[PDB]
């Protein structure tokens, strides 16, 4: 036997913002905490595994999601326009 | 089931402080780093998968460990004194 | 089939990127510091991959978390190379 289910998680600033990915059944969903309660996220890809790294620019959020099925790791960008997809690639 | 380590890290500051957090064979146990050796933390709490995250607010740190058995995830939360579920909830 | 598995960590404003794929008992890299991605310097094996990094001044400092079985190994990078860490566990 072996688990079900893989998350990642993310955090910035002092309130804090909360983001955590769980990948379950292929697909990956996002849930959201900043001080009042969790939310459903924007963020719906699919993927059996999921990663995640932010950082800040002064004090805009900068959120990167890998999501990978298979072989092949898509990388989805936060960056003020929504989720867009990244310049990432790699050779697995 | 079958013994088999997944791991999650975090860390603080410039000492670091870091914190490795391994499920395996159904609990999440945690090894800490403050600069002068590896030793063994208060954490532990049932799990097969394991992510983490921190935060500073100023010098105190504030960590989540999300641990996931079956498709039941729960957050821990270390605020400075001890471990207590948060309100992390999915629908998974 | 069998889906790999990463993780990432990420530094400064620009930003570094690093991204670790556990592909098929294999952990290697992939890097980015604003002029496209290319492949990293970091190859262990692992089924399973961490990663953490600090900033001391402007100096990265990395820990990558390999395992396989019961067996996690802890890589670090200092400016100067992957060398196995004193991280160690009973598991
Ligand atoms: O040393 S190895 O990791 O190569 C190994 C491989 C297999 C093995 O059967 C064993 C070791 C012996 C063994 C060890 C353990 S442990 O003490 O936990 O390490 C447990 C078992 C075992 O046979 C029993 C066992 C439990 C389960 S579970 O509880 O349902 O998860 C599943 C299995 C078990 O053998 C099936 C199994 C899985 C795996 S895998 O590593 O998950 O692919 C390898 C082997 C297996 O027989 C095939
Ligand atoms: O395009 S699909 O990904 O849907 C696809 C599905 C199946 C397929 O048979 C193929 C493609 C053809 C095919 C492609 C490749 S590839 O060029 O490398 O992508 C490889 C294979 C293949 O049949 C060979 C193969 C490899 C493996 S593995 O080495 O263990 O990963 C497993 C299988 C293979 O056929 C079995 C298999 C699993 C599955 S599963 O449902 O995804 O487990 C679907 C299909 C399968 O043939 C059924
Ligand atoms: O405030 C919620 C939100 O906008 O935060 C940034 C990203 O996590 C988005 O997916 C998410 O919907
Ligand atoms: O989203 C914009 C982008 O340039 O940000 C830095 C890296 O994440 C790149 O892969 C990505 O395309
Ligand atoms: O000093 C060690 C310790 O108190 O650090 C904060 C948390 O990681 C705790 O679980 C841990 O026992
Ligand atoms: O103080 C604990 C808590 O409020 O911290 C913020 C979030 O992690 C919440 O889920 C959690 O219950
Ligand atoms: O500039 C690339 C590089 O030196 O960056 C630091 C580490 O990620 C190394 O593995 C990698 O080769
Ligand atoms: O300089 C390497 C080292 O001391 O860095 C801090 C920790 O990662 C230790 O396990 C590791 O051996």
């Amino acid at each position: 036997m072996k688990a079900s289910v893989q998350t990642a998680a993310t955090s910035w600033g002092t309130v804090p913002s909360i983001r955590v990915y769980t990948a379950n059944n292929g697909k990956i969903t996002e849930r959201c905490w900043d001080g009042k309660g969790w939310y459903t996220g924007a963020f719906n890809e699919p993927g059996d595994n999921v990663s995640v790294t932010s950082w800040l620019v002064g004090s805009a959020i900068h959120i990167r999601v890998y999501a990978s099925t298979g072989t092949t790791t898509t990388e989805w960008c936060w960056d003020g326009n929504g989720w867009t997809k990244g310049a990432y690639t790699a050779t697995n």
